[PDB]
């Protein structure tokens, strides 16, 4: 239902399915479906959720790598950064997003970058995952339009909870 720019394919899943849990485990796999390279420092990804009792939070990138169309392997775990943002206009299943960014790296055509993430409230208290917009339980990465990706701030994949889609589309 949701339009895409066509430069990225975003696949996704949460590896922890429990409704009540004190870590959320978003996993991203972003493929460059264009024929020109992408500078990863211009890519951001957002996972939208409800914090369920505002407390400070921490994000860990447990692992990230860029994998070439032919199989080359570049570890970039230490290049991945997370920032928690309280939304200026919440929706029913989103008052916060985790925004993932990168300090460097290059995504060639056909390459993909995998990001395995984890976040918690600093006191390890519970979240509820059933009121989280971006949550998606699966056994492997699947295409998922409720996480969003941006190149230099321009939305190219997914639908924001507030309704925004790729510019010029409906
Ligand atoms: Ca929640
Ligand atoms: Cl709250
Ligand atoms: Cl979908
Ligand atoms: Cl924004």
């Amino acid at each position: 239902n949701t339009p895409v720019s066509g430069n990225l394919k975003v696949e996704f899943y949460n590896s922890n399915p429990s409704d009540t849990t004190n870590s959320i485990n978003p996993q991203f796999k972003v493929t460059n479906t264009g024929s020109s390279a992408i500078d990863l420092s211009k890519l951001t990804l957002r996972y939208y959720y409800t914090v369920d009792g505002q407390k400070d939070q921490t994000f860990w990138c447990d692992h990230a790598a860029i994998i070439g169309s032919n199989g080359s392997y570049n570890g970039i775990t230490s290049n991945v950064k997370g920032t928690f943002v309280k939304m200026s206009s919440s929706t029913n299943n989103a008052d916060t997003y985790l925004e993932i960014s990168f300090t460097g790296g290059t995504l060639e055509p056909g390459a993909h970058v995998q990001i395995q993430g984890r976040f918690a409230k600093n006191d390890w208290s519970n979240y509820t995952q059933s009121n989280d917009y971006s949550f998606k339980s699966a056994s492997q990465f699947v295409e998922w339009d409720q996480v969003t990706a941006y190149l230099n701030g321009v939305l190219v994949w997914g639908k924001e909870p507030g309704g925004s889609v790729v510019p010029s589309t409906q």
